[PDB]
């Protein structure tokens, strides 16, 4: 599952990339928990209509700038173990070999 400060894994495009959870979104409540408790969104916080009416997470990606943290759904977030650790993987192996693929048959 997924806990605060808790690891996980995001697709960011069509890849995956292993991120933190810095705060969980419940729909009901409109609420959020944050890792320095509930609270609802300030002036300048939102989350995306597309996935605000399921469960959200903001999560920051390991390795990268915080401009890149956001808000997403059980549509891109996936729990931090070997099948999806393998699914990430095997996204990466595809792209390596279309990458092959292409590179020769350019020309």
């Amino acid at each position: 599952e997924f806990a605060l400060g808790g690891r996980c894994l995001a697709f960011h495009g069509p890849l995956m990339y292993e991120a933190k959870i810095l705060k969980i979104w419940d729909p009901s409540s409109k609420m959020y928990t944050s890792i320095p408790k509930p609270q609802k969104l300030g002036e300048d916080e939102s989350i995306p209509e597309e996935i605000i009416n399921g469960k959200c997470f903001f999560i920051h990606y390991q390795g990268w700038k915080s401009s890149w943290d956001e808000w997403v759904g059980y549509d891109r977030i996936r729990a931090y173990n070997e099948e999806n650790i393998a699914m990430k993987k095997r996204l990466a192996n595809e792209a390596k070999e279309a990458k092959k693929s292409l590179l020769e048959h350019h020309h």
